[PDB]
RNA sequence: AGGACCGAACCGACUAAUGUUGAAAAAUUAGCGGAUGACUUGUGGCUGGGGGUGAAAGGCCAAUCAAACCGGGAGAUAGCU
RNA sequence: GCUCGCCGGAAGACCAAGGGUUCCUGUCCAACGUUAAUCGGGGCAGGGUGAGUCGACCCCUAAGGCGAGGCCGAAAGGCGUAGUCGAUGGGAAACAGGUUAAUAUUCCUGUACUUGGUGUUACUGCGAAGGGGGGACGGAGAAGGCUAUGUUGGCCGGGCGACGGUUGUCCCGGUUUAAGCGUGUAGGCUGGUUUUCCAGGCAAAUCCGGAAAAUCAAGGCUGAGGCGUGAUGACGAGGCACUACGGUGCUGAAGCAACAAAUGCCCUGCUUCCAGGAAAAGCCUCUAAGCAUCAGGUAACAUCAAAUCGUACCCCAAACCGACACAGGUGGUCAGGUAGAGAAUACCAAGGCGCUUGAGAGAACUCGGGUGAAGGAACUAGGCAAAAUGGUGCCGUAACUUCGGGAGAAGGCACGCUGAUAUGUAGGUGAGGUCCCUCGCGGAUGGAGCUGAAAUCAGUCGAAGAUACCAGCUGGCUGCAACUGUUUAUUAAAAACACAGCACUGUGCAAACACGAAAGUGGACGUAUACGGUGUGACGCCUGCCCGGUGCCGGAAGGUUAAUU
RNA sequence: AAUUCCUUGUCGGGUAAGUUCCGACCUGCACGAAUGGCGUAAUGAUGGCCAGGCUGUCUCCACCCGAGACUCAGUGAAAUU
RNA sequence: CUUUAAUGUUUGAUGUUCUAACGUUGACCCGUAAUCCGGGUUGCGGACAGUGUCUGGUGGGUAGUUUGACUGGGGCGGUCU
């Protein structure tokens, strides 16, 4: 649930926690786990490309299982967990032949629900299965965009995509940002909404919370000595320019999709 | 429980005096601030000059930075001393 | 050598980094030492560093580096796979005592341990560049149970007092002993055992995991410390003989208990929280391909080997970085006594220093300080500075408020010593004995003894009782910023920068954007409740009119318009 | 007004006397609503102002303890010219 | 030769479809005890994308430069034949 903390001190004021008990109190799968190191925005060449990121607190990489290619195989949620590389959390579900995986959870997933993929799979909320045997209408979550390579959209919190119609070997989608995108007639996709709507409307309360996510502060620009940025100084506060990105991009409206190459399954694209 | 309180180490450096060919090419003394955290610290590593890094001051990059240092073009040019 | 003074959470001791003979001895004083110098971290010469167990090397890896082929690139070269390097990490084994002018857990004495090689004997399913397990890990907090260590007492030994008293409840001193092996406790975790089956662990698998059954609840793992052994020993205050008063052989009494108690150990635990907490090998297992009267494997004894390099000395400093024997800077470890909440502070122990110019005088003036008549901010840009406040317990505590705070608000009272309550209370600790028992490091009871507040009452001394060091000035109005924080190393710590929060916009993933001639990488092993950019800057009530201009997002009818022809 | 030139705006408060400060007035030279507007408890080595207490800050300095200055011996600089 | 239609050949524009170039930071196998790369099978896109040359537009993102003289100091103003 959401919990709003008492002011007893500076700092606690605004913090409003998502606290979840049905997490596990404990250690997770160790074998599906792997090292993550972080990088800071820097790259192979050592040169800041991503600004904004840096510290945080230590994490280790849980090898989720976006693809879902075990058809024809019933599988039990034995617990949830939480997971720092997310946002939404996963679950631990384990296989009828010995197998135990993770997966994102969905809306109102427990310990003891079971679920199975393929196409002969039920409809109900955890399955997978091709958006060719899917209904129209429905509600489902990590899409896969191409057949095989494993789901990549409506992947965070409560992310959903609403299945809008199927012409062919295509199959319509409106995402999460009114985009209505289709996608190949094979592409595995899980029934229901990712569970954790309640993140949303969670509140960090104070700086140090954000440097534990391994954000690191921003500085505008307009205070910046213009040989640093355009917006740059001035005595006061003049910004008399456009806005503008670094580099000389306008930041307040310049589309910049400069893809030309699918073009095709981009109907509505928003707007 | 706490970017919580008082306060040593530790990290800082608000005030004053001294010193200013100084003990010291920025310190000492008396007080001062933070002190479980956006903390501090050791070792090793990475980012290289119109570039880096920067909670951004045009600050820092080996006592040197509105474009480092070394060598070279080079005995630059100097209607000025 | 006898005194004085200083640090004593260091101005002591052991190391690393770093330096690289400064270590010890003898000799010398030209130069070096901010003076002299017989002295020296100086000159000269000689000697000095002993390891199967400490460290490195070695084995395994992180960040990251190099990188066969390979991709990319005018050349140079860049990125990068398989792989190979890379500790600040993980990985087998030694403690005590003694000894040298200078080294030692390295030598000697005594007692031990570990990993390997070979052989012998007995019993046998061995094998991986593979699978699994383990290794393997956060922060905060809470007690409990122990020890290092200390105090007192007891014991042994010595002493009877430079000046009143001191054969006693007196004074001084000592009362130490390891690794290892055995016991496997406080307490922590786990339900075990056997059979059957199985879409999984790239193939297999007696291992892992899963599933269905049967049978029992006691099974196992871990685990400080203590006890015994080690130890009929060593050490040992002091003596017996030599005694160049430099020191060696021999001998050498007591060698216990109780209380207190860590920031260390049990604890990589337990509980709890969100920011959700390295990898790999060794080690334990599983088998495949293969080898089976072999080879291998297991157990016991015997035997062999464990090399190589480092090891001196300084190491908060005169030996490192600072041009100096420079009020500087430099990481980790050990952490005594009294008072104390305390690693603060004061005085001391062990131990180590008195800071490489001194003597004398006692003027102005300067520096660092103390005291002060009456007045008390009249000083001054300004209460700069200084003075003052300063602790514990009880009572008590405003406007306002986001109901948390404000607040230690303000303000006021009592604080010493002795005696009694109580020959030392409350409480803590806990022996003997007794009872019981799964006869154990047990339980119950027992309460000796040790330790020990706090308080009331009464009395008493002093000008002053939180007496020293240590140790908040307070209150009112108001601007700015919400706050904690960050910033101009070296004249600016701020109303600036950040900040959580809000909004706009971009981004559908081979994302936008960014570093890159490109490959490719980051963004992200993320997927619109996400990422980037921008402005604003908690919260509270709100955020109004204008799209002419500039820019951005869209559009059509026409006009205009490049290369090309 | 961190914005007000004329300006020490005017009135009132505090003071024996207040160009600053606080509270109102509005004639806003030249505030203004996310280059944010008006408020805001708490916080601040932040800026301004008024009090209590406290004092050598001062009226107005006096004395004293120490380190230099001063004399003797030894060693023996410097900018400048 | 004044004249126009179904044709044939010619090329031009749009649209639908196809696959063989090309793309694939999709899946499966081998080299190979390797998420590189390459080859191979298949699938999805498909003559679009993307690259090269030419070309228009945008372009302080980044460079190289300019921004007069007289002047009762200079600047502002004014002047320059």
């Amino acid at each position: 649930a959401v919990v709003k903390c008492k002011p007893t001190s500076p700092g606690r004021r605004h913090v409003v926690k998502v606290v979840n008990p049905e997490l596990h109190k404990g250690k997770p799968f160790a074998p599906l786990l792997e090292k993550n190191s972080k990088s800071g925005g820097r790259n192979n060449n050592g040169r800041i490309t991503t600004r904004h990121i840096g510290g945080g607190h230590k994490q280790a990489y849980r090898i989720v299982d976006f693809k879902r290619n075990k058809d024809g195989i019933p599988a039990v949620v034995e617990r949830l967990e939480y997971d720092p590389n997310r946002s939404a959390n996963i679950a631990l579900v384990l296989y009828k032949d010995g197998e135990r995986r993770y997966i994102l959870a969905p809306k109102g997933l427990k310990a003891g629900d079971q679920i199975q993929s393929g196409v002969d799979a039920a409809i109900k909320p955890g399955n997978t299965l091709p958006m060719r045997n899917i209904p129209v209408g429905s509600t489902v979550h990590n899409v896969e965009m191409k057949p095989g390579k494993g789901g990549q959209l409506a992947r965070s919190a409560g992310t959903y995509v609403q299945i809008v119609a199927r012409d062919g070997a295509y199959v319509t989608l409106r995402l999460r940002s009114g985009e209505m995108r289709k996608v190949e007639a094979d592409c595995r996709a899980t029934l229901g909404e990712v569970g954790n709507a309640e993140h949303m409307l969670r509140v960090l309360g104070k700086a140090g919370a954000a440097r534990w996510r391994g954000v690191r502060p921003t500085v505008r620009g307009t205070a910046m000595n213009p040989v640093d940025h355009p917006h740059g100084g001035g005595e006061g506060r003049n910004f008399g320019k456009h806005p503008v990105t670094p580099w000389g991009v306008q930041t307040k409206g310049k589309k910049t999709r400069s893809n030309k190459r699918t073009d095709k399954f981009i109907v509505r694209r928003r707007s």
